[PDB]
């Protein structure tokens, strides 16, 4: 039942739409709102899967669960102040577990037909990179990612007017970095990273090594500017401690939906166009709803305020079709369309292949065991990430591991058995790539017949509805690249698969459950995002825009939250959540989350790993 | 003066718009037509430049002229039957000169930090490719482009139902190739080239070598399908004899404009939207004209028939804004928009750097002289093509060269002096690249200040208005890549430059003289172009579409001509020009053009090279 009029109409049940409604209900006493979501699910670019595997090893109708992610998978305790505050207010801190990013040097690298480990690559003064790439003398004998770091240091050095001193380098730091720093008199947001390194004298061989070794090449080869490219590249230090939720990032939007109420959320309801009723000072919203039968139904309704929690492509579609934008004078209407062009569309994809057991441990490869983190390659694969069945003991061991503790022999021996035991349980690999590698897989995914392991029903309970299977061709090609990357003859067929290509669609032939926006966005060459961001808060009276795409912290949920906060401030008087958290708690969400996690971690370690722990 | 009503309104003064008007006037007695062109020039993606250089060598106000191309540059006597017929009917055959494509093995190759010649690369069983790329055994010891040829032969072999016997492989052959041939049960237009070679077992190393060595990578890395990719790859045999016009491809549209009349061509007149007056059964065309002052003026007019000689992006803009398309029922309107999505947009660019003398001959490099054809590199440069000052003796020598004749010592000695003399005259290099390399140069072109050689006025007479200079950064980076490619310390600053980025624009901030459509187009994955082509001839009653973008022969003027012929047939009863030519002449345009050129060539050779010639 679509209401006749609401105080606030929220378009999009992604993080920014859900977060808007939750903060409005809770902090502004707005009860007369509704969320309108075109797909059959909440959460947008957060999309977890919990697959329940039949426990089929000899000594066992018991079940084992593998969490996977089709969208976002990780976050940080620092520099994500709205997100941390949001976790604490929803009481989700007790579900936070490690997201480890290395295997002590055993992670795989595949470049120019050669398979090797992270440890192999450091040997002999990083010799392998000098053998694989025709590098200049100043480009040899250094860890490739330290070239990125050094260049960053040089940028800071020639911009002394630019502060460069906060030990938490957050969105304001990164905005000022790309808008204030220059190289050779031109500011970084007028530079592409590719041009920049070239102008600095780097060989094309070295540049190619850099964009292949990082597994994501849009920072180099797309239309994003160098300044925002560096915000992304200096998000993955070596000393990263990422975290995630045990049951997946979807924990967060699901918790938001519990607080909001399913009755105020209208799924399978696309907002087609928007007009303004000058008589009663109300927006009018054309929608198309799809019943559970499939029975389509068009309709209209009114709203005092409209919040568009939507990325670039969806805003463009709305803009084109909406009288509210057309009735605008040509100058301002053109200026608004141009402003939408200021953030680049970054396609992403995740292909998840699930296995009844893991085959990349030492028992199956005869080579040093691969555990956690990205396995990078200049193959279309881009990056490959392992996922394991949920296991409390494993999570405690990983919590122990992220401490600087030095286990005694008995603790180390229990850790060893725990590390090895995860290979005997169901597990999965994610293929995760961007820009240049998208087209290899999309053509593959849409060709021929889809993959299904025979007797699927006999091993996997139910298959979630958000899972669309990988094509047979995708599985075939992924399997061959896995043999390359993991240097092994043995890669079995998967028991379950999923393909998700986060690439914007403009074809009417596409089923609803296959329409996805662009994976992420990043500011383009020439974008003054300080001007663009403020222009997009409230582009018409009482019609608001927010989300990741035009945010402070593109790539991340925190961007959606901070962008939405600007709407919540200007249209409703709400201060930023992180600042509201601090005044209510007497400390920051960062400090609070660190302390709470330390307590949960300590208890997990003493319960599962070392009863006599520090 | 914009007329009140016309019988036929032609939108676009590219080849398809000009060709439509010329054939309608001449063969259908339609005098009440007009052409409406948004830019300040005719010809669209054909754009020649004739630069007149002050003759400043010691023994000389005499002038020397360098032809260059910002768009199309070459054609073939075979497989281009409309174009040949068109040349003959306009009497342009006497201006046809060779477009040579090699330097007897001295052309340059730059791959993975290494500079070498075509002759070097064949040495020792193509050893250099095995040293530069980590190739499989079945990929070593063969000329890279012969891998493309072999794979093509294998495709033909497993499709015996597919004829594969015409010795002129024309657009019908290539359409049936991509729509009828299959690999592993899936037809070629559902395949990407990248997926195809991978599925055939080629290494990613070999695939990368292939798309770098060919200098154009969209065939591999874009959304075009494998079948149409092969139409393009098997357009450049080793035994190519391309030709061009002495004064550039612009010779052709300029000749069309002479026949049509400047009074029926309305420059700086964009067609904004289209509606249908149901009362008088007429289309109504909203336009925006720009006076010579710059004084804008909106207006409207009517037309009985409308011919849209426009590519994908321009048709999309019209479609969105036009009541004639909006009043369409949602099913057919969506189906039409989807049909527009079936051809991929291929960006291209040409950057032309002019020099007072050529510096890539042996006198300046100390290395074997580079003459004609593409110098390929895995640098952003893609391909580099030399152009020389116009010289009758040089053209005759090149005409002699394309024969299989074997000069005696005195003829060879005169040829030697002619080959060497072109380096002492003004010359130019074109940087010509596609897909993956576009973003490197666009960011460079729009950064910082534009390039101007001091005392430009003192060396170049007038600068044509279609010339926009390369940025200083573009020149800087091109100069360094030239030192790499040509293996030389010495690359001087250019005397004149031009940058043309054939990449579709959707920003209102762009001056008119910087708005260009996509360089070329190619059918996408899943496009049944036989259905798409016929759907796009006359999508609404008396409103027609044609041009290269949705044609039989994408990439080439012949595609525009053949697409337009379909409009001329269905809306006006005109048979294809090539068939009209044959009935009027008693032979084909191919045979006619070969004979006429042979006569011109013979006379040039006897006049300049060998008075006693075969
Ligand atoms: C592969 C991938 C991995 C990521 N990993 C991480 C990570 O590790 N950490 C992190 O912090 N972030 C990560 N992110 C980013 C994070 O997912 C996003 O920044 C955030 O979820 C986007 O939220 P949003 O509200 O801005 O937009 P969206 O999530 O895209 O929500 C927009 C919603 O609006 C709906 N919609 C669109 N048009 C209409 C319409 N006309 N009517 C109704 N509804 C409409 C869409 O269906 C969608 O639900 C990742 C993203 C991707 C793609
Ligand atoms: C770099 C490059 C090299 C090429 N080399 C070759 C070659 O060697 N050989 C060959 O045969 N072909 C070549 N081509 C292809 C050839 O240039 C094209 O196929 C052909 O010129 C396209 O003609 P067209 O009429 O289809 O479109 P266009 O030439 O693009 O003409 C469309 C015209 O419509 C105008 N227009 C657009 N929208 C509007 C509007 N709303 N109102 C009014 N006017 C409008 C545009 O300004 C333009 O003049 C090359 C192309 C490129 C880009």
């Amino acid at each position: 039942s679509i209401p006749k009029e609401v105080k606030v109409a929220i378009v999009g049940a992604g993080m920014s739409g859900l977060y808007s409604a939750w903060r409005l209900q809770s902090e502004a006493n707005v009860g007369d709102l509704a969320i309108f979501e075109r797909s059959d699910r909440t959460g947008g670019r957060l999309d977890s899967d919990l697959i329940e595997f039949k426990d089929n090893r000899a000594g066992a109708g018991s079940t084992i669960t593998v969490k996977e992610e089709q969208g976002g998978m990780r976050f940080l305790f620092e520099g994500m102040d709205d997100l941390m505050a949001l976790f604490l207010k929803l009481g989700l801190e007790d579900q936070i577990v490690p997201f480890p990013m290395n295997s002590g040097g055993n992670n795989r690298l595949y470049f120019r037909g050669t398979s090797f480990s992270v440890n192999d690559a450091e040997q002999d003064d990083y010799h392998i990179w000098s053998a694989l790439y025709n590098l200049d003398p100043s480009e040899q004998g250094v860890n490739p990612k330290d070239i990125i770091n050094v260049v960053f240091n040089r940028i800071l050095q020639v911009n002394p007017q630019f502060d460069s001193r906060p030990e938490v380098r957050g969105p304001e730091f990164w905005q000022n970095f790309r808008l204030q720093c220059q190289w050779q008199g031109e500011p970084l947001y007028n530079w592409s990273l590719w041009d920049l390194l070239t102008d600095m004298g780097y060989s094309q061989e070295c540049i190619t090594m850099l964009y292949r070794v990082l597994g994501f090449n849009g920072t180099f080869l797309s239309k994003m500017n160098a300044g925002v490219a560096y915000q992304l590249l200096e998000d993955f230090p070596a000393d990263v401690e990422f975290r995630t939720f045990k049951d997946g990032f979807s924990t967060l939007p699901n918790a938001l939906v519990d607080k909001i109420g399913k009755d105020k959320i209208h799924l399978q309801t696309s907002i087609d166009s928007i007009a303004f009723d000058k008589a009663d000072s109300k927006y009018v919203l054309k929608y198309t709803k799809i019943d559970q039968s499939g029975q389509v139904s068009e309709g209209k309704f009114k709203a005092e305020k409209v919040i568009l929690g939507l990325p670039r492509l969806a805003l463009e579609k709305l803009f084109i079709a909406s009288d509210a934008f057309k009735q605008l004078p040509k100058k301002r209407r053109d200026e608004l369309w141009d402003t939408l062009q200021s953030t680049s569309n970054q396609p992403l994809l995740k292909i998840n292949l699930y296995y009844d057991t893991a085959w990349w441990g030492t028992g199956m490869t005869g080579r040093p065991a691969v555990s956690f983190g990205p396995n990078f390659a200049d193959l279309p694969t881009g990056s490959v990430y392992p996922f394991y069945a949920l296991n409390d003991e494993l999570a405690a061991a990983l919590m122990y591991d992220e401490r600087h503790a030095t286990p005694n022999p008995d603790t180390q021996h229990k850790l060893d058995g725990i590390d090895a035991a995860k290979y005997a349980r169901p597990a999965a690999l994610t293929i995760y790539c961007d820009y240049l590698n998208i087209n290899f897989w999309s053509a593959l995914q849409n060709k021929g017949e889809l993959y299904h392991h025979p007797h699927e029903s006999e091993l996997v309970e139910s298959i979630p509805s958000d899972i669309f299977p990988a094509s047979e061709a995708v599985v075939q090609q992924a399997t061959q690249f896995f043999k390359d990357i993991f240097n092994t003859h043995y890669v079995p067929q998967p028991t379950l698969t999923s393909a998700r290509i986060w690439e914007g669609n403009v074809n009417f032939n596409v089923p609803e459950n296959l329409q996805f926006g662009f994976g992420v966005h990043q500011w383009a060459i020439g974008a003054n995002d300080k001007e663009v961001i403020e222009d997009l808060v409230e582009p018409l009276p009482n019609l608001f825009t927010c989300g990741e795409a035009y945010s402070d912290y593109q790539g991340w949920v925190e961007g959606a939250l901070r962008s939405t906060d600007l709407v919540l401030q200007k249209g409703f008087g709400l201060a930023p959540l992180s600042e509201v958290y601090e005044q209510d708690q007497g400390r920051s969400s960062s400090e609070a989350i660190q302390i709470a996690y330390r307590k949960i971690s300590n208890k997990m370690i003493m319960e599962y790993i070392d009863p006599n722990f520090s």
